[PDB]
Protein backbone atom coordinates (compact mmCIF):
# COMPACT_ATOMS: atom_id res chain seq x y z
CA UNK A 1 0.00 0.00 0.00
CA UNK A 2 2.45 3.21 -1.08
CA UNK A 3 0.86 5.93 -2.25
CA UNK A 4 2.48 7.58 -5.09
CA UNK A 5 3.17 11.87 -4.90
CA UNK A 6 2.72 14.44 -7.28
CA UNK A 7 5.32 15.52 -9.49
CA UNK A 8 7.57 17.80 -8.55
CA UNK A 9 10.70 19.73 -9.86
CA UNK A 10 13.94 17.69 -9.77
CA UNK A 11 16.77 19.04 -7.31
CA UNK A 12 19.87 20.10 -9.02
CA UNK A 13 22.54 18.68 -6.59
CA UNK A 14 26.17 19.51 -7.06
CA UNK A 15 28.70 16.47 -7.11
CA UNK A 16 32.48 16.65 -6.09
CA UNK A 17 33.32 14.23 -8.85
CA UNK A 18 33.64 16.89 -11.97
CA UNK A 19 32.78 13.89 -13.57
CA UNK A 20 29.44 13.43 -11.69
CA UNK A 21 28.65 16.71 -11.77
CA UNK A 22 28.40 16.90 -15.33
CA UNK A 23 26.57 13.50 -15.93
CA UNK A 24 23.82 14.89 -13.52
CA UNK A 25 23.03 17.60 -15.83
CA UNK A 26 22.88 16.19 -18.87
CA UNK A 27 20.91 12.75 -17.70
CA UNK A 28 18.62 14.47 -14.80
CA UNK A 29 15.54 14.06 -16.98
CA UNK A 30 16.02 10.13 -16.96
CA UNK A 31 14.86 10.43 -12.87
CA UNK A 32 11.77 10.25 -11.51
CA UNK A 33 9.88 13.20 -10.92
CA UNK A 34 7.40 11.53 -8.60
CA UNK A 35 7.91 9.54 -5.10
CA UNK A 36 6.22 6.71 -3.90
CA UNK A 37 6.02 6.41 0.05
CA UNK A 38 3.87 4.62 2.82
CA UNK A 39 1.28 7.27 4.69
CA UNK A 40 3.44 9.41 7.22
CA UNK A 41 0.52 8.40 10.20
CA UNK A 42 2.68 4.81 9.41
CA UNK A 43 5.83 6.81 10.75
CA UNK A 44 7.16 8.06 14.00
CA UNK A 45 10.64 8.74 12.12
CA UNK A 46 11.05 10.86 8.83
CA UNK A 47 14.54 8.81 8.55
CA UNK A 48 12.40 5.75 7.96
CA UNK A 49 9.95 7.19 5.82
CA UNK A 50 12.64 8.67 3.05
CA UNK A 51 14.41 5.30 3.28
CA UNK A 52 11.55 3.26 2.10
CA UNK A 53 10.15 6.20 -0.42
CA UNK A 54 13.51 5.72 -2.10
CA UNK A 55 13.87 2.04 -1.29
CA UNK A 56 10.61 2.34 -3.35
CA UNK A 57 11.04 5.44 -5.95
CA UNK A 58 14.09 3.11 -7.27
CA UNK A 59 12.64 0.06 -7.52
CA UNK A 60 9.51 1.16 -9.17
CA UNK A 61 11.28 3.14 -11.87
CA UNK A 62 13.73 0.19 -12.69
CA UNK A 63 10.90 -2.57 -12.32
CA UNK A 64 18.20 1.12 -18.48
CA UNK A 65 19.95 2.33 -15.75
CA UNK A 66 23.75 2.57 -14.73
CA UNK A 67 26.18 2.14 -11.30
CA UNK A 68 26.29 6.17 -11.81
CA UNK A 69 22.49 6.37 -11.94
CA UNK A 70 22.01 4.76 -9.21
CA UNK A 71 24.22 7.22 -6.78
CA UNK A 72 22.54 9.97 -8.43
CA UNK A 73 19.09 8.82 -7.67
CA UNK A 74 20.26 7.68 -3.98
CA UNK A 75 21.31 11.40 -3.67
CA UNK A 76 18.08 12.76 -5.31
CA UNK A 77 15.09 10.78 -4.76
CA UNK A 78 16.41 11.20 -0.95
CA UNK A 79 15.84 14.86 -1.58
CA UNK A 80 12.38 14.52 -3.45
CA UNK A 81 11.14 12.02 -0.60
CA UNK A 82 12.03 14.65 1.90
CA UNK A 83 10.19 16.95 0.13
CA UNK A 84 6.95 14.83 -0.03
CA UNK A 85 7.81 14.35 3.52
CA UNK A 86 7.37 18.10 4.12
CA UNK A 87 4.31 18.22 1.86
CA UNK A 88 2.26 15.66 4.21
CA UNK A 89 3.80 17.07 7.32
CA UNK A 90 2.15 20.59 6.42
CA UNK A 91 -1.25 18.75 5.68
CL1 LIG B 1 17.69 6.96 2.71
Amino acid sequence: GYMLGSAMSRPIIHFGSDYEDRYYRENMHRYPNQVYYRPMDEYSNQNNFVHDCVNITIKQHTVNFTETDVKMMERVVEQMCITQYERESQA
